């Protein structure tokens, strides 16, 4: 048996529903190391250690545009630290190093008595995901620690668009209409550039930049390929794998592209 799987068998229905079954809590990292400030989200009753995903906003943002990522994630069975970077205007390298640094303390969180999140953590099974710059730092973030199980961001930019050296299972959500990174020059660049990994894109219809951040009007679907691509490669669920690889059956889905996905 897979030692890492959680939680009940998926339908459609249950990955497209705002909760998993799991419990969450959360809590305000009290003495933030590397980065700026954060919150951690995490299941109170999953039954096992759980992967870590550390999510980052983009330029000028905060936690708000990325929030509602962190319950529907650890509602399925993840610890997940959403950041606020030590400045708005920090540039995706930075965002990386940041997006890092909250996962280093969330390890550092699953040792310490008082959290928590004391004991609930397998921290070998880690992912990132982020928004804009902070989807570029988590493409860098992945790069650079190919050890990381997934990725997923969202509307990404950087200053290249060559990720070739990325091994790590990515998908990019994308933004049809997106006129701050434009689909055509950042996100699908990215994707065509991953030549090594499980990849992904999918690009939601008539979206603005901000098309899969906290108060989107798709988080059935967006929430049912984030949760279903982590659980697939975090936690080798391979109960997953078609809710991973598909083409999924939505008016929302304008561009959809996949590749070496099982």
């Amino acid at each position: 048996a897979n030692p890492y799987a959680r939680g009940p068998n998926p339908t459609a229905a249950s990955l497209e529903a705002s909760a998993g079954p799991f419990t969450v809590r959360s809590f305000t990292v009290s003495r933030p190391s590397g980065y700026g400030a954060g919150t951690v989200y995490y299941p109170t009753n999953a039954g096992g250690t759980v992967g870590a995903i550390a999510i980052v906003p983009g330029y000028t943002a905060r936690q708000s545009s990325i929030k509602w990522w962190g319950p529907r994630l650890a509602s399925h069975g993840f610890v997940v630290i959403t950041i606020d970077t030590n400045s708005t205007l920090d540039q995706p390298e930075s965002r990386s190093s940041q997006q890092m640094a909250a996962l280093r303390q969330v390890a550092s969180l699953n040792g310490t008595s008082s959290s928590p999140i004391y004991g609930k953590v397998d921290t070998a099974r880690m992912g990132v995901m982020g928004w804009s710059m902070g989807g570029g730092g988590s493409l860098i973030s992945a790069a650079n620690n190919p050890s990381l199980k997934a990725a997923a961001p969202q509307a990404p930019w950087h200053s290249s668009t060559n990720f070739s050296s990325v091994t790590v299972p990515t998908l990019i959500f994308a933004c049809e209409n997106d006129s701050i990174a434009p689909v055509a020059s950042s996100a699908l660049p990215i994707y065509d550039s991953m030549s090594q990994n499980a990849k992904q894109f999918l690009e939601i219809c008539g979206g603005s930049h901000s098309c899969a951040n906290s108060g989107n009007s798709n988080q059935e679907l967006i929430g049912k390929k984030g949760v279903a691509w982590m659980k697939r490669f975090m936690d080798n669920d391979t109960r997953y794998s078609t809710f991973a690889c598909e083409n999924p059956n939505s008016t929302a889905v304008c561009d959809f592209r996949t590749a070496n996905c099982s």
